[PDB]
């Protein structure tokens, strides 16, 4: 049995509309479970469910305040199959918080041969790595998108791409495009950037 | 004992001029029995001896032993496996790992630049940005220059797997402001299996 502790989703720890959670994962035959020091009775939940094995993973509710504080999050299991138990923490990355720079940028000239094209949004100067990017056009979420994963940039920040492909009839149209991002650095943890012909 | 197989660079299965190899590395070999044998098979074959290449280096209270396989370009890329068993006197079995290139069909990987925002000409350094898509398997390098010289500060993301099942990126090519406005063409160099020659390259002006 090896545990494996994983941070919140950066959306979640970034909107008091929804819950930050610290999920940790005991995986793996063929049964138990501090937050800055302070022993027993949750703020939890957990559960045992199911290739061969067992996993009981249990959720905590964190406030999004003291995560972003970063207060550290104690994991401690107990199994007797075990020489003695795996006490995993985890904690928000440290260091000055750098905010995002957000740059939407058209598709190359050379692309509007295609029926689709790409419109891109550059996200860089960054710190933490935890950031959420999200489009919309005219208040409507678009769905096919996708983003890269965080990359160190040469100065200690990070940076990624985020890629929107739309129909080429769409941005010939004229519609406008909104890259989202949200990061503990921006004002009110949000800025959105537009993009249109 | 932990045995790792490491495939070869993308670059040297894309060139004759290179070496692509294969290393199978052993790490935590006992102290008191750090003996260890080599097998490595091509498709099933080659239980018998054949290229291969270890050492043996002693660390803080075990041994790490590394083997080398040559393989030869179009094998790679014609998806042979590679199969390294490691045997032990302290092993209850012997211990097989097998790499290869990804399964699928070749896809040749479209390359656009594109010039920095508007936005970030506010800045002393600006973006000079380098799309990648629509290629498979993710094996493939991305290189800028400027004139006939190598531009080394640059970032380039990992391949991130797209809705159609082929891979993308972006590189990013840090350039001084003033160098963008003064005119000067860069290059982004891409190489990959199902590029003509494994290469094209795209180049990127203000004008
Ligand atoms: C005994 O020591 C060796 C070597 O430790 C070195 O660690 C580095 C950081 C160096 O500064 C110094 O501290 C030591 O020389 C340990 O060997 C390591 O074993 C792990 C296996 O868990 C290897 O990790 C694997 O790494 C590859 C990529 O390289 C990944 O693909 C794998 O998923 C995995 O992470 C690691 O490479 C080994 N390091 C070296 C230098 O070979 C060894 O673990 C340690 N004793 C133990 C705990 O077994
Ligand atoms: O559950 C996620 C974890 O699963 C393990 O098996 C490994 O793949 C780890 O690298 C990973 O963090």
């Amino acid at each position: 049995p090896s545990v494996f502790l994983f941070p919140p989703k950066p959306k979640d720890t970034l909107m008091i509309s929804r819950t930050p959670e610290v999920t940790c994962v005991v995986v793996d035959s063929h049964q138990k479970f501090y937050v800055d020091g302070v022993v027993h009775n949750a703020k939890t939940k957990p559960r045992e469910q199911q290739n061969s094995t067992y996993r009981v993973v249990s959720v905590l509710t964190v406030l999004h305040q003291n995560w972003l504080d970063g207060k550290e999050y104690k994991c401690k299991v107990s199994n007797k199959a075990l020489p003695a138990p795996i006490e995993k923490t985890i904690s928000k990355a440290k260091g000055q918080p750098r905010e995002p720079q957000v740059y939407t940028l058209p598709p190359s000239r050379e692309e509007m041969t295609k029926n689709q094209v790409s419109l891109t949004c550059l996200v860089k100067g960054f710190y933490p790595s935890d950031i959420a990017v999200e489009w919309e056009s005219n208040g409507q979420p678009e769905n096919n998108y996708k983003t890269t994963p965080p990359v160190l940039d040469s100065d200690g920040s990070f940076f990624l791409y985020s890629k929107l492909t739309v129909d080429k009839s769409r941005w010939q149209q004229g519609n406008v495009f909104s890259c989202s991002v949200m990061h503990e650095a921006l004002h009110n943890h949000y800025t959105q950037k537009s993009l249109s012909l």
